[PDB]
């Protein structure tokens, strides 16, 4: 078959067999093995023995530390230059720029970053040749969604990072069973490399292999390929999460007629024994995980978690909107997680959990800002910078974007249908972000078209999940600005087209704001478990209760319609105040934004909602 058998990497396989791979899987592995030149090839089987041996190797290489206070928990400290997503180095490659991003009017699009195929080939050939020299190439077969489910998509990731392999075992369904379900079927090609071939040219920091200078995360939807280079952080290296399940999946969803969204899925049950499922799209570090597994304060209410970050939704033959969580774990923000803000997350991360860039205590535990737990006498803290850290210092002991990686099955309130292949019926959709002023606590959209407009007009404060710093209010429509896989105008038209489906049970659409502050800078709403009071009103509105009052921005709860028992100290006037002067500026910014960023691809119905809202505000 060959003149020198130079394309036969079978001699470098330390686990598995190239003869046991499907045809297109073997070509994908051997092809990039020839390009990246790894010393070994490791075909993952997903077993606990492999996971155990993998952790031991990382512990011997100094990559991770063991947390002896907990059961099978591990800490990783990364290079300070590789701590979050880099939107400016995240690109999408299509033949036409207009397929990826709308051509702006004034210029420079904020709805994505497009790179031509010619430029990407130059960038690709300047990075990957010989990039895995002296390292092991791990072959990761993983399924997004329940295995064997016809509504699940299978991926193959190639990486030279054992930290990525362990995290993908938690975040996805990984192992040999995925290759058997795959067969000769298609798969998304995922190629990742830390970009530090051996011997090292540059000195390594915190044993974290990364190349910040050449960092690039590329998406090729026409070729169904994800190519990421130079970063170890989960958002850039766990390719089945943001890269596949959002960016690549959103384009596939548009083509096939479903939805891939940056949304949590929760099930809520009332004291009358009636349960409904809701979805909520909040921007990064805006409260999805806390809401998806909150501890309700109202007696007789129970909330169960289906997912906390990614939802795949599709209308069924009965007209219901069915959603699944394609993930297998929680990659949640660590700081702020305490027993009072998220006790269900505390119970989950007790075991089998990988932490990244959180502080370690001398007794083998974890620590971060907002953990709200005093330490015993004698217990010292080592910060995420691997330095002696004291409470009276300026630098935080944990990075603001530090994460835990925990299995979703360990969550105490995990929904008993979170792995159901048919999905859960969604009866409501929630938008919202961080607005310190103007936006009331909750309101309801007037129609489906107005609801789609509400998602498109979302604005929020910047967080630590990306590279955007400061307290500046940015646009983040549908909480998908960093994750749009294709033209946002076409994305809006795809959402609007759902109203044209036969017998489609369109969910109700709400908008919330947990973060409205007073004149002194403190929150008007306590939030966290108290958000069950807001969910109670949405539940009643879905049942058709006459609890709404019409406003120029939509329906708000009537007077005494919210349950405020126990919270008599809440100022309801400023919390639901709708100022005409504030909303005249708001429609001005939304108009200038949509006209510039969406331009000729703006659906008329979204334009009509903007015009109708501006008219209702002018009549105040
Ligand atoms: N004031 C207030 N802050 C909250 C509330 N819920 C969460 N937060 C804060 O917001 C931060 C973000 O929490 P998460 O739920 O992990 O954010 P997320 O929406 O899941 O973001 P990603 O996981 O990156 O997609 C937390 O550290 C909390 O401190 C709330 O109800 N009220
Ligand atoms: O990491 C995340 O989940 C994000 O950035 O939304
Ligand atoms: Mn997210
Ligand atoms: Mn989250
Ligand atoms: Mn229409």
């Amino acid at each position: 078959p060959q003149l020198h058998n130079g394309l036969d990497f079978s001699a470098k396989v330390i686990q598995g067999s190239l003869d046991s791979l499907p045809q297109e899987v073997r070509k994908f592995v051997e092809g990039n093995a020839q390009l990246c030149q790894p010393e070994y090839i490791h075909i993952c089987d997903g077993s606990e023995e492999e996971y155990g041996r993998l952790l031991a190797h990382m512990q011997e290489e100094g990559v991770i530390r063991k947390l002896k206070k907990y059961d099978n928990c591990w800490l990783a400290l990364t290079d300070p230059r590789d701590v979050a997503r880099i939107e400016s180095k995240t690109v999408i490659i299509t033949q036409e720029q207009r397929d990826t991003v709308p051509i702006p009017k004034s210029g420079q699009s904020q709805l994505g970053r497009w790179m031509s195929e010619e430029d990407f080939e130059k960038a690709f050939n300047a990075r990957f040749p010989g990039c895995m020299k002296g390292r092991t190439m791990y072959v990761i077969p993983f399924s997004m969604g329940p295995l064997g489910s016809p509504l699940a998509k299978i991926g193959i990731e190639l990486t030279d990072s054992p930290y990525v392999v362990a995290s993908m075992r938690i975040m996805t369904r990984m192992g040999t069973s995925v290759l058997e379900a795959l067969g000769d079927g298609e798969f998304i090609k995922c190629l990742h490399s830390v970009g530090c071939p051996l011997p090292l040219k540059k000195p390594l920091v915190n044993n974290w292999a990364c190349n910040p200078e050449l960092t690039l995360i590329a998406h090729l939807p026409d070729r169904r390929e994800i190519i990421s280079f130079g970063s170890g952080y989960g958002g850039n290296s766990l390719l089945g999460k943001k890269c596949f399940a959002l960016r690549i999946a959103s384009r596939l969803a548009k083509e096939e007629g479903w939805l891939a969204e940056h949304m949590l899925i929760l099930g809520i049950t009332n004291p009358e024994g009636k349960k409904k499922y809701l979805a909520a799209a909040f921007p990064s570090a805006c409260g999805k995980t806390n809401l998806a597994m909150m501890n309700p304060t109202l007696p007789g209410w129970k909330v169960e978690c289906v997912g906390d970050d990614i939802a795949w939704m599709k209308f069924d033959a009965q007209g219901n909107l069915r959603a699944i969580n394609p993930e297998n774990g929680f990659f949640g923000v660590a700081p702020g997680t305490s027993v009072k803000t998220n006790p269900n997350a505390i119970k989950t991360i007790q075991k089998n959990t990988i932490f990244t860039n959180v502080a370690e205590t001398s007794d083998g535990g974890v620590y971060w800002e907002g953990i709200d737990e005093p330490l015993a006498p004698g217990v010292t803290i080592t910060s995420w910078k691997n330095k002696e850290w004291r409470p009276q210092d300026e630098e935080p002991c944990a990075h603001p974007n530090s994460r835990f990686c925990t299995p979703a099955s360990q969550c105490p309130i995990i929904d008993p249908a979170w792995e159901s292949p048919e999905g859960v019926p969604i009866e409501g959709i929630i938008f919202g972000g961080r607005r310190p002023a103007g936006v009331p606590l909750v309101y309801e959209a007037l129609s489906w078209q107005h609801g789609v407009f509400v998602g498109a007009a979302m604005r929020s404060e910047a967080t630590a999940a990306a590279e955007h710093k400061g307290k500046v209010i940015m646009h983040d429509p549908f909480a998908m600005r960093p994750f749009f896989g294709y033209n946002f105008g076409k994305y809006l038209a795809h959402w609007l087209s759902m109203a044209h489906r036969p017998a489609a049970k369109l969910p109700k659409i709400f908008h919330v704001n947990w973060f409205r502050k007073d004149k002194n800078g403190k929150f008007l709403w306590p939030g966290f478990g108290e958000n069950s009071r807001v969910l109670e009103w949405m539940f009643g509105r879905i049942e058709g209760e006459d609890s709404a009052k019409l406003t120029p921005i939509g329906y708000v709860p009537k007077e005494d319609a919210l349950n405020l028992k126990g919270l008599g100290d809440v100022n309801v006037e400023e919390l639901f105040g709708i100022s005409k002067e504030f909303w005249e500026k708001e429609v001005e910014e939304i108009d200038k934004y949509l006209e510039d960023q969406v331009n000729a691809d703006l659906p008329y119905e979204i334009e009509r909602e903007l015009r109708a809202l501006k008219q209702r505000i002018s009549q105040m």
